[PDB]
């Protein structure tokens, strides 16, 4: 039996979001540029894909801007905010459990000039408010969160966060890596007041290739990619028209069916907690604060990729640092530590499939 | 019937391409990053793809990198390789004709302080050797040039613009716009001595979301993307997988193809170009070196943008700065329509195209 439990990493593409993206491969492949009819045919579709991402969102079509990833939405957001304020301010905000691709851009931005600074997390992975609150000062820009961590799954507190900022400094932008949320856990962006938001729709069951950046009306911003104009003039290059149209519908479906898929990664989650628990393993994850469908354990007594290697000759897929590092975890914790991650699809039967392969390998080591 | 004639803007993917990217997004679907079994899976195919692309250009895999397109590609190349000479070197020449994916960064380079040069074209859309010569200079870095003109279908003297100026400064690094050769024109950079280039797969019926970069082993190069650690560090970001392989067979088809495609796409451009001709079409677009499925017509009282407007509803697509470089009437420039073919099209189109375009001249 083959059984992708490695769903943060990326996702298969939902069997209705392709159907839908093979016509404009095959059918409707204009450029959406073009003036022609099926250049305007094209057009029509993404900017459909655009609004029907804003209706999911709750914010206005003319905030939502497509780039190639997630990490792309990132950098642009984080560079060319820095850049907008050069020479005015210099303090970025941020914590020690972003993904690289935030923490990647921050190590660029301390190069350039940029005052980089880290409010720590809590050993359940939760941002520290109290210390947030000292941290953020008048040349501090910007702030980016993330709304929850896709290593141990631990959802952070984006609204506190929001406002504990605003009260501190209302000029300050806020920005959220928003990337696991979708389909997860509910995310609107309609009563949040934030200024910036990025996501992954390889990590809903869209298609790798497109990120999905959300930029509040107004706010600071200019281009990362110069050239014809695309997306309002912020993002040139031709758009990925299949990849928009199905990330827009992926988005779309895994909101749709968000209560009952959270529930079923929720039931199952827990069947492993307890299945991982009996057979020795340390549960990192906090489950009352947590993404319903991560579970990241650890046997102390093997070497986290050892276990993946041996899982993964089973037909079993599992991932397996910065993060537990932030969060005081014991380096023997880090060392074995393998990380869960369900979809809607995964079924109990591949959970009993799971616990009983697991303890076999776990025997024989 | 339906007539894509604008095949320079994009193209349809392929059968044999679209069949293989959709293993990927079905099956395949694995984190190329991830050290499980379908994170192996992922990355083999996507390591294997990057040979493909390399096999074809004649070059070293670990010198292929892949973006989201081939504007990604030149904001990558022209913005780090700048910055690499920041307070060093300060001059950049390019060309009045460049796609504005060049025009538009260097416009931004220029903004934050360097100095961009911008050698002329002479009335065909071909650089201007002479002026190159002598525009290249000590504190030139690097200079971006085309290997053909979108537009007007203009090829470049690719291998005089390097040789030429790397007599003039052995140091200065040479990037080329190759985004219109594949599938049209024989590229290779093997023996091309360039240290950058630029592809954009939808332009050879790859899909749309890829871009395929050259960069020399060596040469000056940061990330334009930082982040997890994807393409030797230098381009973060989940990988397109799915994107990646469907590009690499695209450019191994059409490179393998060319011979037949290029014949025929040459064919079928004389009879739209006689019959266009037999009409009162000024022809734009220089024939003797020009891609073979490009033509650049103008009608005389009739803007390019109503007669585009009629083609499209009669099923037939074609598009409407290079033309002002290269000293183009502004009668015959607001008149310019542009039609690109591909190796799919047909005489019965160039036909049902004639016969069309006469009606609709009629009624004009
Ligand atoms: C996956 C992920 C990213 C990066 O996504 P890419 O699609 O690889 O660009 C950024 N942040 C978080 C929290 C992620 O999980
Ligand atoms: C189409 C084109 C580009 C840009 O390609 P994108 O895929 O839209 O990034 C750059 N240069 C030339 C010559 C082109 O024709």
């Amino acid at each position: 039996m083959r059984v992708y439990f490695d769903n943060n990493a990326t996702t298969r593409v939902d069997d209705r979001v392709l159907e839908e993206m093979i016509v404009f491969y095959r059918e409707k492949y204009g450029n959406p540029n073009s003036a022609h009819g099926m250049g305007i045919e094209a057009n029509l579709h993404m900017e459909k894909a655009r609004e029907k991402v804003a209706k999911v969102l709750g914010v206005s079509p003319s905030e939502i801007f497509f780039t190639s990833c997630a990490t792309e939405s990132i950098n642009w957001i984080l560079k060319t905010v820095a850049e907008t304020f050069e020479k005015r301010k210099r303090t970025i905000i941020t914590t020690p459990i972003e993904h690289k691709a935030v923490l990647e851009t921050m190590k660029y931005l301390s190069m350039k000039g940029f005052k980089v600074k880290y409010v720590p997390v809590d050993s359940r992975g939760v941002v520290k408010l109290e210390e947030l609150e000292k941290l953020v000062d008048e040349d501090t820009f910007l702030v980016s969160i993330m709304a929850a961590n896709n290593e141990v799954g631990t959802i952070q507190p984006v609204e506190d966060v929001t406002r504990i900022v605003k009260k501190k400094n209302k000029e300050t932008l806020v920005h959220v890596d928003a990337v696991q949320t979708i389909g997860k856990i509910p995310f609107s962006l309609e009563k949040l007041e934030v200024d910036y938001a990025s996501f992954s729709a390889h990590k809903f069951h869209g298609p790798k290739g497109v990120g999905i950046t959300y930029i509040r009306k107004g706010v600071p911003i200019r281009p990362l990619i110069h050239g014809g104009g695309q997306e309002r003039g912020l993002r040139s290059g031709t758009q990925n028209v299949p990849g928009i149209v199905g990330a827009a519908r992926a988005m779309e479906i895994a909101v749709e069916e968000l209560s009952e898929a959270a529930k079923h990664m929720e039931k199952l989650r827990s069947k492993l907690v307890s299945g991982l628990m009996n057979l020795g393993a340390h549960i990192i994850t906090p489950l009352e604060i947590s993404l319903p469908n991560t579970l990241s354990v650890s046997f102390p007594n093997i070497r986290g990729s050892t276990l993946q290697n041996l899982l993964s000759g089973y037909g079993i897929y599992v991932s397996t640092r910065h993060v537990l590092d932030a969060m005081g975890v014991d380096r023997r914790i880090a060392q074995g530590a393998i990380r869960i991650s369900l979809c809607k699809y995964n079924t109990e039967e591949e959970v009993d499939y799971f616990l009983k392969k697991i303890e076999e390998i776990l025997s024989f080591l």
